[PDB]
């Protein structure tokens, strides 16, 4: 309904909906995602800002917008492959070689938007996206933020995104660097793969399965499904103290991200 069609409901989160949306001129699909303003005006100015700052083969294509009244439509890559979430078998994960193309294009993703000086603060596989030919973008932009600006970094000091996802120092300090958030979440994403469950409900010393893992522990699951070479990588990324936790330019170094697996 706006020069394009609203054909089915696709994202059905809280302040709107995502809908999958065709021309039927052209035939043309892509998502409107439907904001509200009356049912926050200031964290969607900036997520139209961000995302007009975007473009990348791993990042959802942002088109446009339009204002029509109190509503806000956003013009986005439509991805007709849907969640990573969903190629998750629970409890079991999925065949080591997809997940690790998932991966390299996860990283893809976020070396780009961390060399524009972006972080994401969400990255879980509800948010990555596949589109026809099962290549994976970086999807919702509504809480990411600028944390380098005319090369000056600057910490973060807002707590965001989810528990499960979210790295230790975010719940311990009052300011932390945004770079290393990302890459934990990014980590458990590669756990959720990998064993098709999360290791815990939150990383905090109260939480039993986050102290066995700091422990080495890993003669429990997830870790036992997992093996031993991405288990290592896992080791490097799910370090609590974020200064010694491995940054990406050493990801693309580590062995398991170099290993051959998949035609
Ligand atoms: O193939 C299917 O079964 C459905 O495909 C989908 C399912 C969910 C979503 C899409 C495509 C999207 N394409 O862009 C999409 C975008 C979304 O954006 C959310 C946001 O920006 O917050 C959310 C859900 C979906």
């Amino acid at each position: 309904v706006e020069d394009w069609d609203l054909v089915q409901t696709l994202g059905e989160g809280a302040y709107g909906e995502v809908q999958l949306a065709v021309n039927r001129v052209t035939e043309e699909a892509v998502a409107v995602k439907i904001v509200d303003m009356k049912r926050c005006p200031e964290n969607i100015k900036k997520e139209i800002c961000i995302n007009k700052m975007l473009n990348h083969e791993n990042v959802v294509k942002f088109y446009g917008h339009r204002r029509e009244g109190n509503i806000q439509y956003l013009f986005l890559e439509y991805c007709s492959g849907g969640e990573l979430f969903d190629r998750i078998e629970p409890d079991i994960g999925m065949p080591e070689p997809d997940a690790q193309r998932f991966f390299h294009q996860l990283m893809a993703g976020v070396v780009y938007l961390h060399g524009i000086g972006i972080t994401h603060r969400d990255i879980k596989p509800e948010n990555l996206l596949l589109d026809e030919r099962d290549n994976l973008k970086i999807s919702d932009f509504g809480l990411a933020t600028v944390f380098r600006y005319n090369n000056r970094e600057r910490l973060l000091n807002k707590m965001c995104g989810t528990l499960p996802y979210v790295a230790p120092e975010l719940l311990k300090r009052r300011e932390f660097h945004a770079e290393p958030v990302d890459v934990w979440s990014c980590g458990i994403v590669l756990t959720a793969m990998l064993a098709g469950e999360l290791p815990w409900d939150q990383p905090s010393d109260s939480c039993q399965e986050y102290s066995d893992w700091k422990e080495k522990k890993t003669y429990l699951n997830p870790w036992k499904k997992i093996d031993s070479a991405p288990l290592a990588l896992l080791h490097k990324i799910l370090v609590e103290n974020p200064s010694a936790r491995i940054t990406i330019p050493d990801i693309k170094k580590d062995r398991w991200y170099n290993k051959p697996l998949k035609k």
